[PDB]
């Protein structure tokens, strides 16, 4: 057996990167034949709980994921999904996604046999007079990206509209190697981010960390944030949340 060793860094309330060597099955009450592990989450310093999980045959949610306050979010990163609200179904491919509203629960099952990667959220959505969320199913195949900040080697889809009747967003980021963020940030907004491509060096806090696929990283709220894509075997992506269109509460 190999000497215990580990790059995780865990820092509550300011940033974690959580690498998927770490990781341990949580039993998550509806999950049958599905191995998942809970990411981000309050104890970390996060205002939401992402997940990841692989669905196996037959892997399903049964019972209801979302709802009651607590809207969600699903991402295939690979293989094929199906979701739904127990009225209206949807298939999901590689890059697939869904967005269900604080008042619908999630239901899901494995599409193929073979294991599916998927990425879950949820937040506790936060209303705004005048405005309402609404249901959201798309791919990022069918859309076409931005160039962020400008740049044209580093490209940014949005997975839900940049309108105030959300009070979140989910984006992939994908950068050529060497590129960058344009400057380091520091904003209220939280981020949970899960590497699903590449290798980069990541600043948090003004620390780097060289991090790669399969790393989780948290981003507490104004923590300094920034990166640079390294490696040139793929791009470095990553799929990520954040809270928005909101004023903080007192």
């Amino acid at each position: 057996k190999e000497l215990l060793t580990s790059r995780a860094v865990i820092k509550k309330d300011n940033y974690a990167i959580i690498p998927h060597d770490g990781l341990v099955q949580n039993a998550v009450p509806g999950f049958e034949n599905v191995d998942i592990s809970i990411l981000g989450s309050p104890k970390l310093g996060a205002t939401f709980v992402d997940y990841i999980a692989t669905f196996h045959k037959n892997g399903q949610q049964t019972t209801g994921f979302g709802g009651d306050g607590i809207q969600t979010l699903v991402y295939v990163i690979d293989g094929r999904l199906r979701v739904s609200d127990g009225q209206e179904t949807h298939e999901l491919e590689a890059g697939g996604y869904a967005y269900f509203t604080p008042e619908m629960k999630m239901y899901l099952a494995n599409a193929q046999e073979a294991d599916t990667e998927v990425f879950l959220y949820k937040k506790r959505y936060q209303p705004l007079a005048g405005h309402q969320p609404y249901k959201v199913v798309g791919s990022i195949h069918d859309q076409q990206p931005e160039e962020y900040e400008g740049m044209t080697d580093v490209l940014l889809w949005s997975l839900l509209p940049k309108e105030f009747d959300f009070d979140m967003n989910m984006h992939i980021l994908s950068f050529e190697p060497g590129a960058s963020h344009a400057y380091i940030e520091t904003h209220v907004q939280e981020h949970g981010a899960y590497l699903i491509s590449g290798q980069g060096m990541y600043n948090l806090d003004n620390e780097w960390y060289p991090v790669e696929k399969g790393d989780y990283i948290f981003m507490s709220a104004y923590v300094p944030q920034a990166a640079y894509a390294v490696g040139r075997e793929e791009p470095l992506m990553y799929v990520y949340s954040k809270d928005a269109n909101r004023e903080p509460e007192l």
